[PDB]
């Protein structure tokens, strides 16, 4: 009823949307992984009379439910999707999107890692993002590669019309006490990559983590703090 959704409002298989700003929503879903249940976020950005989707809802059935929820709540077609790294919470559901006519995109780094891992593979490669600090436009957003952090391929997304920074899994929520799933992370480089985000997007007003509650710019420093403490 208006607060940011959590698993206690989200059975696995259901999707909720949350209005972030004019023409910007997050999507929230829950999934089971290794015997525990987790929430995860993605983004939806209005692109004229179409929608740009950032990240799947972590699974085929969740992503089908996401498309149905978008039709119910927004009613504009999702035409393109970008996955911000190669893990299942970002690409799991790409096959569903592709069969629903959505054009799916990711960096070549993400595509190679997804393929090697056996995860679903976005169709189209996003060039121009291979060096840290790189940025490219994609419809109503800017895609930015900050360097290795949560994963070597992680991208962040900025919505300039609303000063919304979608950090994906390189950014953690304020209540977090650990750095999440670090199996593919670079804990030593992560703070430097976060510093690059801070320098590039100093006017961000909303910061959205890959998992958990949005907040403000403090999520960036908090993420560096939790990562440094995990490393140590
Ligand atoms: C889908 C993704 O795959 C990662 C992966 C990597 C490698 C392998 C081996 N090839 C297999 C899978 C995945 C799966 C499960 C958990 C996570 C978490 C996560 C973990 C703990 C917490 C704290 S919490 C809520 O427990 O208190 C939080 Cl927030 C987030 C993240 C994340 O940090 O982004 N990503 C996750
Ligand atoms: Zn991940
Ligand atoms: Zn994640």
């Amino acid at each position: 009823s208006g607060e940011y959704p959590t698993v206690n409002e989200i059975p696995v298989g259901e999707v909720r949307l949350y209005q972030i700003a004019d023409g910007v929503w997050s999507h929230i879903a829950t999934q089971s992984f290794d015997g525990a249940v987790y929430p995860s976020n993605g983004l939806i950005v209005r692109d004229g009379d179409e929608l740009l989707l950032i990240d799947t809802a972590w699974g085929a059935k969740n992503t089908a439910a996401l498309l149905a929820e978008i039709e119910k709540q927004i009613g504009l077609p999702v035409t393109r999707a970008v996955s911000t790294h190669f893990h299942d919470d970002r690409v799991g559901g790409v096959d569903v999107l592709r069969a629903a006519g959505v054009a799916t995109y990711a960096s070549p780094s993400t595509r190679r890692l997804a393929e090697a891992e056996g995860n679903e593979i976005p169709t189209h490669s996003l060039e121009g993002l291979s060096s840290s600090g790189d940025a490219v436009r994609f419809g109503p957003v800017e895609l930015f590669y900050p360097g290795a952090a949560h994963s070597t391929d992680n991208l962040v997304v900025y919505v300039p019309s609303a000063n919304v920074l979608y950090g994906g899994c390189a950014v953690h929520e304020l209540s977090s006490t650990s750095a999440g799933n670090v199996a593919d992370a670079d804990l030593a480089e992560w703070p430097t990559s976060v510093e690059r985000i801070q320098k590039h997007y100093p006017e961000a007003e909303v910061v959205i983590p890959g998992h958990g509650l949005p907040g403000g710019l403090d999520l960036l420093q908090h993420t560096a703090n939790v990562v440094k403490a995990h490393k140590n």
